[PDB]
């Protein structure tokens, strides 16, 4: 079946970065006159059904090119590989597309991928395309210099989104006039796009066994328990008790850091991750990120990265995976700046940086107690807040 | 012989989930006009004895179409697979029913099986059935998206099932005015449908021994005493001594569920299974079902997991089978969690938060004895607790 960017909901940003790619695909000359050169490999990164085979096939229909295609989990190996690049060339302006390449990134079939990857003219319009959702076992050889070297995140939907994908898989589709798409939207947070396509299948099948001709508001809050529990389920979603400690790990993160006075300043907060560090991807990337190393600036930087841990502790006295991640990154930056800044005495002085760091964000939650608790109110309401509403809302408390 | 649902006694919730099945069989037009997709593949699992092959039968008898099935335990392999598809297409609207799958699924058998599943058209009304009572065994290719997706549970039957399967096969027997199968049905606690029938045939057979025409209330009794004991024994019953230790054992659940503070609430306490995971069944299904991992409710699911062991040592001082299941998925659990939550030193931790949440439970069972006596008592006299009488029980103690 062909799809074009119609058949997408709450990924702009991706699309936005693809839009190159499309104009490029579409004319090449266009690019060779003033010479701007384009990368030969692009990677996308994501969770699981979040949609990246789908980005990949919607960005072929934009342009009606050919689509070459194989995936790593049917991995005579060289041989194929040999083929799926000679079919491109002789009808140039192409795409080719690698699904699951850390399946295959045996050692022949990497040697003849790179081989490849050389030989081809990238200014006749040719693109090659992966994806994958374990980036960080990805082999070193991939990633260099004319290589796969444009990297792309697929994040998880928001309340928005959530809603804009059911009106996508709903339109072919009878619907009464009690069903609001804005109600369910609210009661499935922590969906993915695959998730919410079979939650439609689900209250169709409902509708069906009855003998009706449409769907009702309370066959979709039927379908919704059956999802979720029993002998066959598919999906998870955050039950509001679980809310409630996902809002306070992220207020302590917010409120650390704009006290600190080499602290960075907030510009969102929301109960569903949105980076790639949130997705917890290095990307084989230095952790260090300035161009000047300072005693000050990196203990502020440790402080704030212990914020969300601090507030579960004096205000549940419990912990999560998400806060055990952070104390484990914490523990590498302290190593590294005891080698730059001046066997068994170094460890002593680790614990030692790490332990006061840990204390001095208690005490400011202590303090700040009550500016806490107003933002959770407001996240426990709205799930995000962002713009000059969170500038506002900053401004009036502190 | 033909049959339907009036020859199925205790299996309420699988004709329910089965009434889809039968109505998308008599007329698939409704299901196609609004774009319902119904499962490739449904798969039955249960102990032996149950009704897995009469569900299955009945389930033609009420839609009725033809009925073509072939046994695993018979296993040219290819060619027979090939020509039972076969039939089915030129009579589109029709079953395929495949019986001890898991004797099946040498590998020339299987890889023709999975060429047919993906080679018919679902939307003229063909459907597949399988059933099995070894369902960890089965190869994982079996059950990935359109093949066998869908998973129906067939269960022991109760008291108040008992005496509607004896109903069932008596309907064509003369019977005396003394008889009481209500009587009966308390008296045969562990035996399955398969048991039942076979019971009803010895107690005719000492009827017409003796020139009678008629079967008497002893003539049921004696047959007991006959099926349970001897050279020639089928049956097995839970005697009056082994049901005290069952009894001890369900209540030491409960009563942890319901003191620490992120337990989960109780709905039903029986002396016979109902669940998959009272069964033994794991269904390839992971063994976390949370969206968020946090130290506080896991260490609260060991103790309540944990509950029933506890209450066999503190009363009798004896273990069972069950109870030694039970730390052996406790050890599971705990593994993960120290991987999680932060090669020999890693043995003694897990060892350890076992050892700590074992001597939690025991000191719940000290302080609740007088509670736990009490719930004992009645569950001895009905059997089961359920329903708003077991909230109010509940609600009475603690
Ligand atoms: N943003 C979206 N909008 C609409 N449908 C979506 C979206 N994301 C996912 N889907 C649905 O999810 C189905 C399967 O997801 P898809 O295979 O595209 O995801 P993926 O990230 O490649 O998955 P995986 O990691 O399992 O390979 C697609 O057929 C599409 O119907
Ligand atoms: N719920 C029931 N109601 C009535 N009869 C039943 C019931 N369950 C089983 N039986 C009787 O059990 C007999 C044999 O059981 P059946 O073969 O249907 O069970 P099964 O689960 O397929 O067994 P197995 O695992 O041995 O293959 C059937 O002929 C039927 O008479
Ligand atoms: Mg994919
Ligand atoms: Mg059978
Ligand atoms: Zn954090
Ligand atoms: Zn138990």
């Amino acid at each position: 079946k062909r799809v074009t960017f119609k058949d997408v909901g709450g990924a702009e940003e991706a699309i936005e970065e693809l839009k190159e790619v499309v104009e490029f695909l579409k004319d090449p000359s266009k690019f060779n006159r003033i010479g701007a050169r384009m990368p030969k490999g692009i990677l996308l990164v994501g969770p699981p059904g979040t949609g990246k085979t789908l980005l990949a096939r919607a960005v072929a229909g934009e342009a009606n090119v050919p689509f070459f295609h194989i995936s790593g989990s049917d991995f005579v190996g060289a041989a194929r590989v040999r083929d799926l690049f000679a079919q491109a060339k002789a009808h140039a302006p192409s795409i080719v597309f690698i699904d699951e390449i850390d399946a295959v990134g045996r050692e022949q079939t990497l040697n003849q991928l790179l081989v490849e990857m050389d030989g081809f003219d990238s200014k006749e319009g040719i693109i090659v395309m992966a994806a994958t959702n374990r980036p960080d076992i990805l082999d070193p050889a991939l990633l260099r210099p004319g290589r796969f070297d444009k990297k792309i995140v697929v994040d998880p939907p928001d309340m928005l989104g959530r809603k804009k994908i059911l009106e996508i898989h709903t339109r072919n589709k009878p619907l009464a006039e009690d069903v609001n798409l804005e109600i369910i939207a609210k009661r499935t947070p922590g969906f993915v796009g695959a998730d919410l396509e079979n939650l439609v299948n689900e209250a169709a099948l409902l509708a069906a066994r009855e003998g009706r001709d449409k769907i009702t508001m309370k066959d979709f809050e039927e379908a919704i328990d059956r999802v979720i529990a029993g002998p066959a389920r598919k999906s998870l979603l955050i039950s509001p008790a679980e809310k409630r400690i996902i809002a306070y790990h992220e207020a302590g993160h917010a409120v650390v850091s704009t006290v600190v006075p080499n602290g960075e300043p907030v510009h969102r907060i929301s109960i569903i991750p949105r980076g790639y560090k949130a997705l917890g991807y290095t990307l084989h990337l230095p952790e260090e990120d300035k161009y000047l190393v300072s005693r000050n600036e990196l203990l502020d930087k440790l402080t704030a990265l212990l914020g969300g841990r601090a507030a579960e502790e004096v205000v549940f006295g419990d912990v999560t995976s998400g806060a055990a991640n952070d104390i484990e990154r914490a523990t590498e930056i302290a190593r590294n700046m005891v080698s730059q800044l001046g066997a068994s005495k170094i460890d002593e002085e680790v614990k030692k940086i790490v332990t006061n760091s840990y204390e001095r964000a208690k005490e400011i939650i202590r303090k700040y107690r009550k500016q806490l608790d107003n933002i959770v109110e407001i996240l426990l309401e709205k799930e995000t807040i962002e713009g000059d509403e969170l500038r506002r809302i900053l401004s009036e408390e502190f």
